């Protein structure tokens, strides 16, 4: 059987961090021809089952909507940290989006704001449970904050598309943050 939890942690390190490393090229917008993917797959001797129809059950299966398979192409929708920056749909945000984060780091987002860090976008959360677990990948005490979206758009903050649960900003400066 195949461990699609595994799996899918293998597709996030091609689809967002290192295509390269894989003999990948991600278009504008993140897609790559989903066969060219199986077959560097199968260099690794874990995924030479995989076919296909596994990277189809391993997104149905799994509790985020991380990629998407669309006419025998995939990509992930959100987290990618490579050069060349991936287009995404400019939104125009809900009035609060929120950001969970780790206690270490609140008196750097107090004095700078929001950053990508290691990413392309900021990503931001849709309801308060969803961010406080973005928050406890790193910390088991997080820190919810609770962004003006709205307000940081209308000065000219961007916000993305990323999927319903998962939005993308530019930095967004801390005026908009609210930490209490
Ligand atoms: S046999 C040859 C295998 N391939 C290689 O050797 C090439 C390089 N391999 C690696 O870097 C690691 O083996 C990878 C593929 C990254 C897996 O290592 P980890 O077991 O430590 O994975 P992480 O916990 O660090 O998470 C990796 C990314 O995957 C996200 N993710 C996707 N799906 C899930 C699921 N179901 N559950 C938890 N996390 C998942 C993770 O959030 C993480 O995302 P990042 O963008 O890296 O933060
Ligand atoms: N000025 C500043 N100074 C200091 N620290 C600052 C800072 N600005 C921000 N930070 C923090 O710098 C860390 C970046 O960390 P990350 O790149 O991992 O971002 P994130 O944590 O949002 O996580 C992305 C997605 O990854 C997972 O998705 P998956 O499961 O993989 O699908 C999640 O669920 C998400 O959707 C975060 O703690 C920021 O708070």
């Amino acid at each position: 059987l195949i461990d699609y939890s595994k799996l899918s942690k293998e597709v996030a390190y091609a689809l967002r961090h290192a295509p390269w490393e894989y003999g990948l090229e991600l278009d504008a917008e993140g897609w790559v021809d989903i066969n060219q993917l199986l077959s560097s797959l199968h260099e690794c001797e874990k995924w030479k089952k995989v076919s296909e129809h596994d990277l189809h059950v391993m997104i149905e299966k799994s509790d985020k909507k991380r990629y998407e398979i669309s006419n025998g192409k995939i990509r992930a929708l959100y987290g990618h940290s490579i050069p060349q920056r991936i287009i995404k749909e400019q939104k125009c945000p809900p009035e609060v989006l929120y950001h969970g984060t780790a206690r270490r780091f609140v008196k750097s987002i107090k004095e700078k704001g929001l950053q990508p860090q290691g990413r392309q976008y900021v990503h931001l959360s849709a309801d308060v449970e969803t961010a406080l677990q973005v928050g406890k990948r790193r910390d088991i005490k997080p820190v919810l904050l609770i962004v003006n979206a709205l307000e940081a758009w209308s000065e000219g903050i961007k916000f993305y598309l990323g999927n319903d649960k998962v939005w993308l900003a530019d930095a967004i400066p801390s005026k908009y943050i609210r930490f209490e």
